[PDB]
């Protein structure tokens, strides 16, 4: 559970209050957070950002292609690195628990292999799983495979189309946040994720930018230009990222050793250093966590008006004598929490 | 530039010489900023292209090589000889900036040039733009359509050599210079994939698959190159240099080694020299059966025989000179 992102703590503990709040006024929860999309080429790092995110590795990562099939990550708080209080169950496995998220990787691969073979094939047909822990938030995360545009195995003449209808699926709902996930050693006039996310959402305002790779840019270059706004704007910005490489996945690299070493490489390259707080995964889960609170706090001005209402209502309205003061001494609660 | 071992190879140049006594063109095709215009100037060998990254070329330039024995032209500037290619360079760029402005605009106008040369062959190059995704400054939504449609018509011709140019440090399920090649040319007959930024892939990574053949085919195999980066690009290094430094890489790369007569510009001139001789040698069984033919009619009308005495000559001068033609073939 990684602070100051979206498995905040004090986050999780502002939607646990606010919904006891609303579940004790009988006031239906407006409460509605978007999934998070990763969007972008084959192999552009899609996978490495998702767990990145979650703070634990459980998605199978590697060069050509890997993820084949949807990954729909269902996220789940549950009142109380193996640990027992927390863990992942798929729902084509009902009834067990994955307390090792090294075994959920393994998982995913086996059921993803046991679908579309073990040459490149493809399916839309969505992997569900579900992570229990007291330290995350009732958030959708989803992983997809990269677009590509020459076929290779198994793969249809209209692949691009094929994974093109799949991502819009995910990404065409108004609800949903767009990682474009675009690698920095490629131009960004041809990022796939940024095309596909301006054809869903021209307007910018549900796309964040990640620049992955930048640690294998040829020598002196940088993304500064981008970042800055100067090529392809974003409202929502970029975010650069430094990931695993395809030797550190080989080796078996613990995410906690390669977020340290991407907070070195932001920290010592000189076009980097001057801005290193907006650099990394950690501004990425910032702007994400932003963006959650942005999506809660919207909720507070309809809540009080019917707050208000209700209180109005029940004033003039006044064992019913008792239940009817306990909720108007918590209806006052409620608006007193609301306004904090 | 008199390079031998590739397209300007001075024996090949006396062979052309010799038989008059129609080349296919060369186009890259590939992603933006994926370094065409690097593969193309490194098979020409002298600098004169604009690179850089970003959006540098944005309009097609059409270079001409014509032989001839004792400098450049453009169409839009006739008169003038440019016997520095940097000023050829610079030209390039201020004649695509004159028509596109200087906000990533795009022609397919092209930029006709033509370089004069004893060491060069009547041959037609082009470099083109790279094919983009998303539009930059004044660039319209259709900028791919376009973009597509421009290489199109140079692509889709039978007598075009595609340099399906493809960064190695990117998937190469993901090119789009295969992609298009593959959509003029499925069969593969004319198409050569080329890989660069082969030093720039991550550690543990390698084309080895590719060129074995293991991931997208291609009838005329892959070659490996490692043109000059953007820290080159700005130091303004020479094309020695970096030649060598392209030969050292692959001398020196555990994975390329044991075969390192297989990569880098030098095979692929010499993969274009073995397809413009396959195309030369190709156009000798109808003029063998042309010299043939006229060889009977002469020594018919020569066994026949004032009109007589210099029809006589004309056709004793007329045998002698299509044996030599004949003798000249073998
Ligand atoms: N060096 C480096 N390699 C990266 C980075 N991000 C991704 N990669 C590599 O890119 C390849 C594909 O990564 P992955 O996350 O599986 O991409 P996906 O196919 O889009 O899900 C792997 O070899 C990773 O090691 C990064 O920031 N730096
Ligand atoms: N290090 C390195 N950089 C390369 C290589 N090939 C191209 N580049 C860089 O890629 C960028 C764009 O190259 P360019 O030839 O202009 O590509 P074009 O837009 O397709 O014509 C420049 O910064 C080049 O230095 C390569 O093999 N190695
Ligand atoms: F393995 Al991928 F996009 F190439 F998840
Ligand atoms: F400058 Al380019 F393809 F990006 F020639
Ligand atoms: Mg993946
Ligand atoms: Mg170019
Ligand atoms: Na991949
Ligand atoms: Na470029």
């Amino acid at each position: 559970a990684q602070p100051g992102g979206i498995s905040d703590p004090n986050l999780i503990k502002l939607v646990n209050k606010l919904q006891d709040v609303f579940t004790t006024v009988g006031v239906n929860n407006p409460i509605d957070l978007p999934q998070i999309v990763v969007v972008g080429s084959q192999s552009s790092g899609k996978s490495s950002v998702l767990e990145n995110i979650v703070g634990r590795d459980f998605l199978p990562r590697g060069q050509g292609i890997v993820t084949r099939r949807p990954l729909v990550l269902q996220l789940i708080n549950r009142q109380s690195a193996a640990n027992l209080d927390e863990w992942g169950e798929f729902l084509h496995l009902p009834g067990q628990k994955f307390y090792d998220f090294n075994k959920i990787r393994d998982e995913i691969n086996r059921e993803t292999e046991a679908k579309v073979g073990r040459n490149a094939g493809i399916s839309p047909a969505p992997i569900n799983l579900r992570i229990y822990s007291p330290h995350v938030l009732n958030l959708t995360l989803v992983d997809l495979p990269g677009l590509t545009r020459v076929p290779v195995g198994d793969q249809p003449r209209d692949i691009e189309r094929q994974i093109r209808d799949m991502i819009l699926k995910y990404i065409q709902k108004p609800n949903a946040i767009i990682l474009a996930v675009t690698a920095a050693n490629v131009d960004l006039a041809n990022s796939d994720g940024l095309k596909l996310a301006r054809e869903v959402d021209p307007e910018g305002q549900r796309t964040i930018g990640v620049l992955t790779k930048v640690d294998l840019m040829d020598e002196g270059t940088d993304v500064v230009d981008i970042l800055a706004g100067r090529i392809i704007p974003l409202r929502l910005g970029y975010v650069p990222v430094v990931n695993r490489g395809q030797r550190d996945i080989d080796n078996k690299k613990p995410i906690t050793a390669a977020l340290e070493a991407e907070k070195a490489f932001f920290e010592n390259h000189k076009a980097y250093r001057n801005k290193s707080a907006y650099c990394g995964t950690p501004y990425l889960a910032r702007k994400l966590n932003l963006i959650l609170m942005m999506h809660i706090k919207q909720t507070l001005p309809d809540i009080k008006q019917r707050i208000s209402s209700s209180l109005q209502k029940y004033q003039q309205e006044l064992r019913r004598r008792k239940e009817c003061q306990q909720m108007v001494e918590s209806l006052q609660r409620a608006a007193e929490i609301v306004s904090q």
